[PDB]
């Protein structure tokens, strides 16, 4: 048994105009995280993690995420394959992820050198999950970019308790 806020229609999710795949590369901090499986946990607050985007020769991304868990750095690797339009991706080698039938990435907005908002949607065990990440080139962003991210998350049907601001750390992500 699982009850989820429904994924929004893709029509409610803007695409960054004239996306530049080369400028999106490098390290992003996860400064904000919202979604239908994200819950605030005042007990054990979510620690910031980082995601590195590297363009391969075929223009897919190697996407490496690093998080600090159980006193160690945990790495996870994804391939993002260019999809229907610049700034949209599907997941490479979906067969290797048990239960995963669908995975979509849309870059909603970025200025490449400070911030980005990225929409993800997937179907895993026939359940439809979506999330939005607010990416920072640094571990802090303005109140203005954070409130913009809260506004965008709420427009997609998420309440406040499905919106978190991971806490800055130094381990693994520097
Ligand atoms: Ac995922």
């Amino acid at each position: 048994t699982s009850d989820l806020i429904p994924a929004p229609p893709l029509s409610k999710v803007p695409l960054q105009q004239n996306f530049q795949d080369n400028q999106f590369q490098g390290k992003w901090y996860v400064v904000g995280l919202a979604g239908n499986a994200i819950l605030r946990e005042d007990k054990d607050p979510q620690k910031m993690y980082a995601t590195i985007y590297e363009l391969k020769e075929d223009k897919s991304y190697n996407v490496t995420s690093v998080l600090f868990r159980k006193k160690k750095c945990d790495y996870w690797i994804r391939t993002f394959v260019p999809g229907s339009q610049p700034g949209e991706f599907t997941l490479g080698n979906i067969k290797s992820y048990p239960g995963l039938t669908s995975y979509l990435v849309r870059v909603v907005s970025t200025n490449y050198n400070q911030h980005a908002m990225v929409f993800f949607k997937k179907v895993s065990q026939n359940r439809e999950y979506f999330k939005i990440t607010l990416y920072g080139r640094t571990k802090e962003l303005t109140s203005e970019l954070k409130e913009n991210f809260i506004r965008f998350s709420k427009s997609l049907g998420l309440p406040e308790n499905h919106i978190v601001f991971p806490v800055p750390i130094d381990q693994c992500i520097d």
